[PDB]
C-alpha cells in the first residue's frame, strides 16, 4: 500500500525529470509566464498552505505544458491525478527553494540542470512524505 | 511519403515519451536486476542474435527483450505500462525497404544498440544503462523519420 503508492511515485519522478529537460529546450514566452505567475502566487501564499496547493499544481502543469508533447502531458497529468487521490491528508520556504531552482534551470535553457532540479524536488518531497506517515 | 508531416510529428512525440520511460527502466533494471531477470534478457538477446538474417522473426524477440527489462525494474506500474507500449505496431514491410535494410545491415546496427543496454544492465551500472536505452530509442525514432520521408 505504501509500496503501491511508492511505485507510482517512482514513475512520476522519472517523467517529471524528463519534462523539465524538454521544457528547458522548448519553453515559449507563454510557457515562461505560466511558470512565473504560478511561482509569484506560490511566493504570495507562503503563510496560507491550503491556497498554495492550487499554485503548486499550476506550476508543475506549466512545466508539463512547456514540453509541447501531448502524449507526455496526458501521462503526467494522469499519474499526478492518481497521486492526489491516493494521499488525501520550513515547508513553505524549503519547497519554494526547490520550486525556484527548477524555474531558473528552465529559464536558462539548461536541460541537465533542470532535470536534476526537478529530480531533487521529487526526492526531498518523497523523503518528507515517508517520515510524515511514520509519525 | 509513406506518412505526412503531422503523422511524423505525432510519432516522434510517441518515441520521445518512450525514450524517457526506457531510460528510467534501464536505470532501475541496472540497480535491481536479479538472476531470473538476467536469464530473460540473455535468452531474448540470444534469439535476436540468431535471427539477424530474418528481420520478420526478430520483432517477437525485440518485444521480449524490452519486456524483460521492464520486469527487472520490479515496479509493477512501470512494467505494465511498458508491456502495453511495446505491443505498438511497426512500419509496414515493403519489398524495397526489406532489400534496402539488408544492404543497410540495419539489424547489426540495432543489435549493437540492444547489446549495449544488456552489457550496462549486467554491469550494475545505471547511468550507462540509461544512456544506452535512450540512445536506442533516439536512433530508432531517427531511422523511422527517414523511412516515412522516403516512399
Ligand atoms: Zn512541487
Ligand atoms: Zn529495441
Amino acid at each position: 500500500d505504501r509500496e503501491q503508492l511508492a511505485s507510482v511515485y517512482e514513475l512520476r519522478m522519472e517523467l517529471e525529470g524528463g519534462a523539465a529537460a524538454l521544457a528547458a529546450r522548448r519553453r515559449n514566452a507563454t510557457d515562461l509566464a505560466a511558470m512565473a505567475e504560478a511561482l509569484a502566487a506560490l511566493e504570495a501564499n507562503l503563510d496560507h498552505p491550503e491556497q498554495g496547493v492550487e499554485h503548486d499544481i499550476a506550476f508543475h502543469v506549466a512545466i508539463a505544458a512547456a514540453t509541447h508533447n501531448r502524449y507526455y502531458q496526458d501521462l503526467l497529468q494522469y499519474l499526478n491525478l492518481q497521486l492526489r487521490l491516493a494521499v488525501s491528508t520550513g515547508l513553505t520556504a524549503v519547497v519554494h527553494q526547490e520550486h525556484v531552482a527548477v524555474y531558473d534551470a528552465i529559464l536558462a535553457g539548461d536541460p541537465d540542470r533542470a532535470r536534476l532540479a526537478a529530480t531533487r524536488h521529487l526526492q526531498q518531497a518523497a523523503s518528507r512524505l515517508r517520515l510524515d506517515l511514520l509519525s
